[PDB]
């Protein structure tokens, strides 16, 4: 149980393909995104640093809180 904040998720469809970047990197995952705290929290088995990479990626450069 994993938690990230991300200051660029805001923008439209931008918690969807949060969502849905990490789903396609474990479909196992369990992932909540909050718009009103810019918070991610993540259930998986990857690593926090698999999550994150994937993120910055993407475009979501996060923070691990
Ligand atoms: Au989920």
């Amino acid at each position: 149980g994993m938690q990230f904040h991300i200051d660029d998720m805001t923008c439209g469809g931008c918690a969807s393909t949060v969502k849905k970047t990490i789903l396609t990197l474990d479909a196992n995952a369990t992932v909540r995104t909050d718009p009103a705290t810019r918070l991610v929290d993540v259930e998986t088995s990857l690593s926090a640093e698999q999550i994150a990479a994937a993120l910055q990626k993407a475009g979501f450069p996060p923070r691990e809180r």
